[PDB]
């Protein structure tokens, strides 16, 4: 089997990235943010805290004839960015793009934290990290890539992000269209449930490209480029004007810069990221500080390779018996 899903950003900034799930029957369709960095399928429910609850489309079980009660199973999961959300838990039928998996639990959220509750483009997250960081207790549950694997053409699922446009989630089948040149393959270590690998280093505009060893993690649910301090710093003194704020929370620029595009390793292969996709425009309404979309790591403990670098090139997610991940130019 495959899957094909459209993915679309929420804004006007490419702040995350939406795309349509079935879950249910008759099906409920849900917009939900697919997170390689998580391993949970949680949604806005029948049972969020109604006051929690502001414009998302909620999952009732209780209208779903294939919903079964998960006994005695609940969720809580916190992110990097401080938000959070728990609950109980449902087996239902979940379909992505034409590709279902029966008895997928889908996390019914009772609580959410207000960042959620703020942004009512997005419905719920659907994990692609490893189950093993899957938060449902006492039985850790599944993800959805790893329940539908074994039925999967190939073992694989990739993410194909736009820059301020549409892009694609396919299931179970490498697009041979959707890229440039070859695909590089780097190893991963799950040993953290993460797709983490290891770049080969970075260049800075037309600069020459720095050989040295970056680990950090491919991750769709976070929306910018979180890399080491000293590398952070080469970028931005490329860019007249930018300096760190520690009131605003990081790197800003002036917004009437032009910004150097960045490069990565991916093995001998390079993926370029062009500068427009580092402008996250204004810190607030009609300023003329913008805020950066590359930042320091330092006060993470990992480095992350968000949408700001995902959506330069292809990628694939490799779930074969010893992962790895594949980077293609596009």
């Amino acid at each position: 089997s495959t899957g094909s899903a459209t993915t679309t950003p929420i804004d006007s900034l490419d702040d995350a990235y939406i795309t349509p799930v079935q879950i249910g029957t008759p099906a409920q369709t849900l917009n939900l943010d697919f997170d390689t960095g998580s391993s949970d399928l949680w949604v806005f429910s029948s049972e969020t805290t109604a006051s929690e609850v502001d414009g998302q489309t909620i999952y009732t079980p209780s209208k779903s004839t294939t919903a079964k009660l998960l006994s005695g199973a609940t969720w809580s999961i916190s992110y990097g960015d401080g938000s959070s959300s728990s609950g109980d838990v449902y087996t239902d039928t979940v379909s992505v793009g034409g590709l279902t998996v029966t008895g997928q639990a889908v996390e019914s959220a009772k609580k959410v934290s207000s960042s959620f509750t703020e942004d009512s483009t997005i419905d719920g997250l659907l994990g692609l990290a490893f189950s093993t960081l899957n938060t449902v207790s006492p039985t850790q549950q599944k993800t959805f890539f790893d329940n539908a694997k074994a039925s999967l053409d190939s073992p694989v699922f990739t993410a194909d992000l736009g820059y301020h446009a549409p892009g694609t989630y396919n299931f179970g089948f490498i697009d041979t269209t959707a890229y440039t040149g070859s695909i590089t393959y780097t190893a991963v270590s799950t040993k953290q449930g993460f797709w983490e690998w290891t770049s080969t280093g970075y260049a800075v505009g037309s600069g020459t490209f720095k050989s040295t060893s970056i680990d950090g993690i491919a991750d769709t649910g976070t929306t910018l480029l979180y890399l080491p301090a000293t590398v952070v710093s080469a970028y931005w003194a490329q860019v007249s004007g930018a300096k760190s704020s520690s009131s605003v929370g990081g790197y800003v620029f002036p917004c009437s810069a032009t910004l150097p595009s960045f490069t990565f390793g991916v093995g001998s292969a390079r993926i370029v990221i062009p500068g427009d996709y580092i402008d996250f425009g204004p810190i607030s309404t009609g300023s003329s500080s913008c805020f950066g979309g590359i930042q320091s790591s330092a006060g993470i403990g990992i480095n992350i390779f968000g949408d700001v670098a995902l959506k330069a090139a292809f990628v694939v997610f490799n779930g074969a018996t010893t992962p790895t991940l594949g980077f293609a130019s596009k």
